[PDB]
């Protein structure tokens, strides 16, 4: 999106900004990825106008990767790739025509020990 750069993260004038999703949950916790739900942020009852972005990163780890919902409104989404048995910070966020708001609080989510190597 005609992204830009800095060398000391000059100040940028820019509008108002969203807030972060609510009842950030997770429906489901696979061993490969676990399924995500949240509710319409306080500054966007509809979020349908705005994109949800969610950043993962197991416990401790400072990189996070942000995974944008296959479709803008989407109060779910999944995250595929994951290691089982492995806690992970799953953290919401809006975003309008404006940009990234404010990232929903840290959920901790523990993924399940998958069976093994044992198919049977």
């Amino acid at each position: 999106g005609s992204s830009g750069s800095s060398g000391e993260h000059a100040p940028a004038t820019t509008g108002p900004l969203p807030s972060a999703p609510r009842d950030v949950v997770a429906s489901l916790v696979s061993t490969r990825f676990i399924k995500l739900t949240w509710r319409t942020p306080a500054s966007d009852p509809h979020g349908d106008n705005l994109t949800y972005s969610v950043f993962y990163t197991k416990e401790g780890i400072a990189r996070e990767r942000v995974e944008n919902t296959s479709h803008p409104g989407e109060m779910q989404v999944t995250i595929q790739n994951l290691m089982p048995a492995t806690v992970y910070i799953f953290r919401v966020m809006a975003q309008n025509k404006h940009g990234s708001g404010e990232s929903s609080a840290p959920l901790r989510v523990e993924t399940q020990p998958e069976s093994g190597p044992s198919s049977g």
